[PDB]
DNA sequence: GCGATCAGC
DNA sequence: ACGCTGATCGCA
């Protein structure tokens, strides 16, 4: 029911130098995925190619690395990615489907072809779950249902570019995909690719150390519980902390006795079992998520793991880290962090370096908000957490403990996205009436950040949406509803929405600028990660007197706000050690 | 499969 | 009853 050519060498006609190209990868992690088939639309037809011809052919390969052959895609770094693992560069990227529906609105969920297709009323492409199955059932079909399928996704891009360009055009978002998210992409998939090394004798070495300390805490749990019981058990650790030793209830789930660690830790003084069961949860947590989980996704040969940044899921313009997750790699306890002692420079005489934005989210606030009081802090370049903890517990600078400052850093960001005085006072454990009153003077000190949280909620609720710095969109229908809960979270979306998401737009600019800078010093140094306001890079232990000086500027010179940014950067033969 | 939990930002 | 995530695991 659409014409193509299932064509068995490639023709010149195919390599014309505008097309919608498909080359499809059905594995979710697409890292050494197989490519199992190909689609090209274009002014001359459509034509299927098969992978093992059209791969090996010199004249095809040089199409799709030639940057003045221009290619419409739908997630075109899952591609670039299978590509690069074949040997094969992907370059020429023009429009990228994924990113301009993910612009358009986030919201939608776009992870198909199909998806962004229905949101221009275009229904002539099939949903990719339809085709390939799912979960056991999952399978390439026979080769003429897979060829009309890559063509029709292949023709609904080849149709679908222009109107797409057209809204994003009226909403102020055609550079933010021309000039932000699609170079990003093809930056991203340079660093999924090059992938960061992992030292696994380390890492197994810890694993069986931590394993016998499990043993240890769990047995003095079950000492503490005069019997045993399975500690993961929600229903066996409820009976045993809030029937067996009568506990007090401080909160309820949907399904029966929280025992979430601000529970526990507010338990500590009626028995010590819940500062063990804290440990022993922290123990575990490192033991499955950051030990067995890593190692079970290292590729042995090279001991490189190989994340996915997906760059089209987040509300508010972040990125995320998926298969594994490498921005939430532990680093809060000191048990923790030494995991990062595992993450290594992927060559001798290498070295890790890290820099990151101070206080960026509450910078871009001060921006927005134009608050007099906040402006002049940053421009004193004070550092907002330490002065609200000598503010909390009426101390001076240098008795600030460490502890300290990490608890009113969450009163800092609570404060201005919405946090009440009761959620203040749990966190705190003062009465709410002080947190109340501590929340008044907090916006007495800063007005211009209180008016602005309320004009931004009503203009969320005039225009319907919110926006970021570089016009990032995100739509709140909820803002406007009657159930005074859901309405109220719509509300707090618009005062965090464009703050973050405006912090997302700064240092992925800086990764375009960066990337665009070592390249003209013709350095070595290259982005192995982002962690939502830090980037991490690796290069020769000889440039990084160069990167000192190179990173931090590209970093606070991307934008150009009222306050400065401010970069802190440590390098060093570990991630441990860099920061 | 989902909710609770917890790791990061 | 501040926001944005992903992974694990027990399932009341
Ligand atoms: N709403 C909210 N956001 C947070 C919280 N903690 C971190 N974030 C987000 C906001 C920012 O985008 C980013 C900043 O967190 P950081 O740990 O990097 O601390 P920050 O830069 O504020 O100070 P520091 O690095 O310690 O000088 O992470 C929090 O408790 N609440
Ligand atoms: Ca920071």
């Amino acid at each position: 029911k659409m014409a193509f050519t299932l064509a068995d060498r490639v023709t010149e006609e195919m390599l014309a130098d505008k097309a919608a190209l498909v080359v499809e990868v059905v594995e979710e992690n697409y890292h050494d995925a197989p490519i199992v088939g190909i689609a090209v639309v274009n002014e001359h037809g459509r034509f299927f190619l098969r992978p093992e011809t059209a791969l090996a052919d010199p004249q095809f390969v040089a199409w799709l690395g030639d940057e003045t052959k221009k290619k419409s895609m739908f997630d075109s770094k899952r591609a670039a990615v299978a590509l690069k693992w074949k040997g094969i560069e992907l370059c020429g990227v023009s429009f990228d489907l994924l990113l301009a529906a993910y612009l358009l609105d986030p919201a939608q969920g776009v992870d198909d072809v199909a998806a962004a297709a229905k949101m221009k009323q275009y229904e002539a492409v099939r949903p990719d779950e339809a085709v390939y199955g799912k979960g056991a059932k999952r399978a390439v079909p026979d080769e003429p249902v897979l060829a009309e399928h890559l063509v029709r996704k292949a023709a609904a891009i080849w149709e679908l570019e222009r109107p797409f360009l057209d809204e994003l055009r009226r909403n102020e978002q055609d550079r933010l995909l021309v000039e932000l998210e699609q170079p990003l992409s093809s930056i991203l998939a340079e660093m999924e690719f090059a992938g960061v090394k992992v030292d696994t004798k380390r890492l197994e070495q810890m694993g069986k150390e931590l394993a016998e300390q499990l043993g240890t805490v769990e047995q003095r749990i079950y000492e503490l519980a005069g019997q045993e019981f399975n500690i993961n058990s929600p229903k066996q650790l409820g009976v045993i902390l809030f029937e067996k030793l009568q506990l007090p209830v401080l909160k309820k789930t949907k399904t029966g006795y929280s025992t979430s660690a601000d529970v526990l830790e507010k338990l500590a003084p009626y028995h010590e079992i819940v500062e063990n069961i804290l440990h022993y949860r922290q123990l575990g947590k490192l033991q499955s998520t950051y030990i067995e989980g890593l190692l079970k996704v290292v590729r042995p040969a090279t001991k490189k793991v190989h994340t996915i940044f997906n760059q089209a899921l987040t509300q508010t313009g972040r990125l995320s880290s998926t298969e594994p997750n490498l921005q939430n790699i532990p680093i809060r306890l000191e048990e923790g962090r030494k995991i990062r002692q595992a993450f290594v420079p992927s060559e001798s005489d290498w070295l890790i370096f890290a820099a990151d934005y101070s206080q960026i989210e509450l910078r871009v606030l001060a921006h927005i908000a134009e608050d007099d009081n906040l402006m002049e802090a940053f421009r004193r370049d004070l550092d907002i957490h330490t002065k609200t903890a000598m503010d909390i517990f009426q101390v001076s600078e240098d008795e600030v403990t460490p502890n300290m400052r990490r608890q009113a850093k969450a009163v800092n960001y609570g404060i201005v996205y919405g946090i009440s005085d009761y959620g203040l006072a749990q966190n705190l454990n003062i009465s709410r009436k002080e947190a109340a009153e501590f929340i008044e003077r907090y916006f007495e000190s800063f007005p211009g950040v209180k008016r602005y949280m309320e004009n931004i909620v009503q203009e969320a609720k005039q225009k319907g949406y919110v926006t970021t710095l570089l016009h990032r969109r995100r739509y709140l229908p909820d803002i406007t509803s009657r159930n005074f809960n859901v309405r109220s979270f719509a509300e707090r979306m618009a005062m965090n929405t464009p703050i973050q998401g405006s912090a997302a737009d700064i240092i992925k600019k800086a990764m375009i600028d960066l990337n665009a800078r070592l390249k003209e010093e013709r350095l070595q140094a290259h982005l192995l990660l982002q962690v939502h306001d830090e980037l991490i890079l690796e290069a020769p232990k000889e440039e990084m007197e160069r990167l000192c000086r190179l990173v931090p500027e590209v970093m606070e010179q991307a934008v150009t706000l009222r306050v400065p940014l401010k970069v802190d950067y440590h390098y060093g033969s570990t991630w441990y050690d860099a920061k």
